[PDB]
């Protein structure tokens, strides 16, 4: 089951990211979610609580979600890597391959989401199968193993570029989440 996998993951030591971690942030939400959200990796508060997206950026994600009528508990959230990399740096392709082969793939298999929303360049590069620019793939529909992928700016990116101006990352994000909502409501 997904909960045996979650349980096991707590003792994972497959990549060097295990050295600095406090808690492993495997993931949470609806086990049979139609929508799965995947980010880069955990941060300070995530490392401390073992829960994904609970810090400053995670609180944004919550807001962005409810602003589209999407209840957080009905979706499943995770990241490419489960352990907090030193000083919040992005995960190396090294640890990204290992963690993803050990957990992400099975999580996706067990949950069988119909839409995958990758947050940030790292996550997007995983589902697109190639190096990419988040600003270019953001807001467009893709496909990965039969499932619909829809890349979006990571909430942390919005904190770093807080502009409320038209066409700004925050404005575009708002439009994108609505697009995810329309897509969700049109699923068989
Ligand atoms: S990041 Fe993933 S692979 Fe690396 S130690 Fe944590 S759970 Fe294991």
């Amino acid at each position: 089951t997904l909960e045996l996998l979650q349980a096991q993951a707590q003792n994972c030591t497959a990549c060097r990211l295990m050295e600095g971690r406090t808690r492993v942030v495997f993931g949470e939400g609806n086990p049979d979610a139609k929508l799965m959200i995947v980010g880069e990796g955990p941060g300070e508060e995530e490392d401390k609580t073992g829960r994904p997206f609970v810090g400053k950026a995670g609180q944004l994600l919550n807001r962005i979600l409810e602003a589209a009528g999407i209840p957080r508990e009905e979706v499943y959230i995770t990241n490419i890597v489960k352990c907090r990399p030193p000083q919040n740096r992005a995960p190396l392709p090294d640890e990204a391959k290992i963690c993803t082969d050990k957990w992400l793939l099975k999580q996706i298999e067990l949950i069988a989401p119909q839409i995958i929303v990758p947050l940030g360049a790292v996550a997007a590069e995983f589902f697109l199968g190639e190096k990419v620019s988040i600003t270019k793939v953001r807001g467009k529909w893709y496909e990965w193993h039969g499932i619909k992928v829809f890349p979006m700016f990571h909430p942390a990116y919005l904190l770093r570029n807080p502009s409320r101006a038209p066409g700004s990352p925050k404005h575009l994000t708002w439009l994108d989440i609505q697009e995810v909502k329309r897509a969700l409501d049109a699923l068989p």
